[PDB]
RNA sequence: CCAUGUUGAUGGUAA
RNA sequence: UUACCAUCAACAUGGAAACUUGGCUC
């Protein structure tokens, strides 16, 4: 799974190799001949026989982790304290496996996190924060005390330790200040506490609050003992107000005394500079990003104890961060009509298209223009620039037919686009500039014009015309946008491979709609991967939603056969929107399925290539320059001692990330009958992640994805129906 | 505490 | 809704926990 393409780089990741020195990792069933109900009980069973076992034990209830041999069958006996019965213990051997073998992972993780508890950390939700090395800027009472995550995991390249950083923000009031700030001020303002989160400081728990009661519990005494006295248990603390409020959270009773709020204090949000000072904090390059891991090893490294606790088990973290080494991928050759170039060094070229023609740039002759009586001057502007930047993108359009709508009323702007659509018959487009952020209208004209009518409609809000100076910017745009939504042609990129049909996948999931799960699909109908033909598929029922599928299947390969006169060998499905648990079912059920709808046609063997595209990863990649680290040049392929060890899979940094971390996207590759190249893949992703024709430069996930999603966002979210046939034959959802 | 979605604010980038 | 990118907030949907020499409410 690895392939030679560029330059190779000399990358470096946020992990640490664990290295596992035995070979003695050995499971064990544990059970009792008579009954024991209590786990507990069975816990302290365990303990009081560690000395044949060992002190190495982990055990969860049921089965027993030992680095070290017994013998098959071991037979142990003890006293029950309830009972007072005979309790037999039988333990016996069940396997042998490598000490990273996936299977042992769940209790070194916890033998990690005890590590770090050994180190003086606080155990906040899953992350480990130190409080003493903290900074203080106290412009509004403020210190922000960092943390960094940490969790041991299994790749190809053996066990690694993903690390990385938190920071979080704490003030040094107390909540109890501000109730007497609420109080001499003049329980007005104790309604903001509710939602706000507040923390301990000692930070032995968090929290959250609804609401507040004045007089409940002030100087009263908790269940067995005074107030007073049980805190003092808990943290030995004398409280300064006697009548202090208590906060209610659920029901559990918290203390202002001690409960301090986390999070930017809402007054420092309105800040602008405040606001700056604290993101210079929070946003960190990749140095401080290595310094603060670093940090972390040499803490452990330090102290002996968090050593002894780490090595009883064999294991030992290394003194520097992974070094791997990836690939630069070539660049790609941008095609235009009548020139074509190779693109930049920082993956954009914006000025490119505009300066230049398109491919195909079909005549504008009639279009109308719906515009509000309180935008004449600037939309009579627009109109002229639309003009004047006609030319060099290759387009000839004609003056507008003017509409003047006599209110914002949305009636009256659907009945006149309404009537001159019926009227005229022959208008290309509909163009529509709206008042303010007015969602009602953009919804009705986006359903008027896309299932109840089929023309191509463009929206353009007051506000972004509303500013000279990047006015030709947004002419740029809106000229580009409009060119694609009549099935036009913009850039193009060769394809080395011959008789490919690529094809994309990706859901919109429903927050509160009953899970429609509006699924994208969208499929090139051209050789040059440049006409594209879409459906939507509206099926909540996960089982139910292949049938439909298959149809959208052979309707685009009927369609393929009738406007090339020769069907595909071979077929690359971008599945995306798919969590990591639901691959392993995706690959054995429903890609079978949705490949049997192949018996159709007669005679017809093709080849497919599927993979998943999951754009949440959580492994970051720094370029090593001589002196610090800097940010990844885009287009950088790594396969090596990071990836799985199932699959055949990649992980590609395709964007430009101005600055900081950069985080790649995971290509897993559930079937592949085609037998590509692992290089042939990878460099057809890259070439694919260019063909995105709404943002000029590189984006993330290939371009069908972004496609899918964009049709399933406008038709689940804004048309809540399917769009007309006649439109899906171009790119009319953009 | 996690994801999945939206809705905003702020700051960039785009002749 | 000109189009992308970050950061922070909210809401609505589903889940999970820390125990490990066993976290732990006050
Ligand atoms: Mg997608
Ligand atoms: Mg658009």
């Amino acid at each position: 799974k690895q392939g030679s393409k560029g330059t190779p780089q000399s990358l470096g990741l946020n992990l640490i190799k664990i290295q596992c020195h035995n070979e003695a990792v050995y499971q064990y069933h544990v059970t009792f001949s008579p009954s024991v109900e209590c786990k507990s009980m069975r816990f302290g069973m365990l303990k009081d026989h560690q000395s044949v076992t060992g002190n190495v034990t982990a055990f969860d209830g049921s089965i027993l982790y030992l680095p070290v041999k017994l013998q098959q069958v071991v037979e142990l006996k003890s006293q029950r304290k309830t009972d007072d019965a005979e309790i037999s213990i039988k333990i016996q051997l069940t396997k042998i496996l490598e000490p990273c073998s996936d299977l042992c992972i769940p209790f070194y993780n916890v033998v990690f996190r005890r590590v770090m508890k050994l180190l003086d950390m606080k155990l906040v939700g899953r992350n480990f924060y130190d409080p003493t090395s903290a900074m203080v800027l106290q412009q509004h009472r403020l210190q922000i005390w960092p943390g960094y995550a940490a969790s041991i995991r299994r790749t190809d390249g053996g066990l690694f330790l993903l690390a990385d950083v938190s920071h979080k923000v704490i003030r040094n009031d107390s909540v109890l200040d501000v109730m007497h700030a609420i109080y001499q001020q003049n329980d007005e303002c104790s309604k903001l506490l509710v939602g706000s989160i507040v923390i301990t400081r000692y930070n032995n728990r968090t929290y959250r609050i609804d609401d507040v009661d004045w007089n409940k519990t002030p100087k009263d005494s908790f269940v067995m003992i005074t107030f007073l006295e049980y805190y003092s248990k808990n943290y030995g603390i004398t409280v300064k107000e006697d009548d202090q409020p208590l906060l209610i959270h659920r029901e559990i009773l918290l203390l202002p005394e001690l409960s301090f709020m986390t999070g930017i204090p809402e007054k420092m949000k309105k800040d602008f500079r405040a606001m700056k000072d604290l993101t210079q904090q929070i946003n960190l390059s990749p140095k401080q990003h290595h310094g603060a891991l670093e940090c972390l090893l040499q803490r452990i490294s330090q102290n002996e104890t968090a050593s002894n606790e780490l090595t009883r088990w064999g294991l030992s973290l290394h003194k520097d961060v992974h070094k791997i080494e990836g690939r630069l991928l070539p660049m790609e050759r941008i095609n235009l009509r009548n020139t074509s170039f190779v693109t930049s060094e920082d993956l954009n070229w914006v000025k490119e298209v505009t300066r230049d023609a398109s491919i195909l740039t079909i005549p504008m002759h009639f279009w109308a223009l719906f515009y509000p009586k309180r935008a004449m001057d600037q939309a009579r502007e627009l109109v002229n620039m639309l003009e004047k930047i006609a030319g060099p993108i290759g387009m000839r359009i004609s003056p507008p037919a003017w509409v003047e709508l006599k209110d914002d009323r949305i009636e009256t702007y659907i009945r006149t686009i309404q009537s001159l659509l019926g009227v005229e018959g022959k208008i290309q487009m509909v163009v529509c500039i709206i008042m303010g952020t007015r969602d009602d209208l953009y919804g009705a004209i986006k359903k008027l014009c896309c299932v109840q009518s089929p023309v191509p409609s463009q929206v353009i809000n007051v506000r972004t015309i509303g500013q000279p100076t990047r006015l030709r910017s947004v002419a740029q745009k809106i000229l580009l946008q409009m060119n694609c939504k009549l099935g036009g042609e913009l850039w193009g990129v060769d394809i080395p491979l011959k008789q490919l049909m690529v094809i994309g996948m990706d859901v919109y999931h429903d927050p509160s709609r009953g899970m429609r799960s509006v699924v994208g699909f969208v499929a090139s109908i051209n050789l040059t991967l440049t006409k594209w033909y879409s459906r939507v598929v509206f099926q909540m029922p996960h089982q139910e939603i292949v049938d439909s599928l298959k149809l959208c299947l052979v309707g685009s390969l009927k369609k393929y056969y009738e406007v090339n006169h020769c069907l595909p060998e071979k077929i690359v499905v971008y599945r995306d929107g798919v969590s990591d648990g639901q691959l392993k079912t995706v690959a054995n059920y429903e890609i079978p399925q949705l490949q049997k709808c192949f018996e159709a046609f007669d005679n017809y063997h093709p080849k497919m290539v599927v993979f998943v595209v999951q754009k949440k990863i959580s492994t970051n990649l720094y370029l090593a320059a001589p002196d610090h680290f800097v940010t990844p040049s885009p287009g950088t392929v790594v396969d090596h001692t990071i990836t799985s060890c199932e699959w055949v899979d990649f992980y590609l940094l395709a964007h430009h990330v101005r600055q900081g971390c950069g985080i790649p996207t995971h290509y897993i590759c559930v079937l592949n009958t085609a037998n590509l190249s692992p290089d042939h893949m990878q460099r057809l992703t890259f070439k694919l992640c260019h063909m995105y024709w709404n943002w000029p430069g590189t984006i993330r996930v290939p371009a069908p994805c972004k496609y899918a999603h964009k049709l399933a966002f406008l038709s689940g979210q804004i048309l809540h129906h399917e769009p007309a046939i006649q439109l899906c034959g171009n790119l009319f959802f953009l």
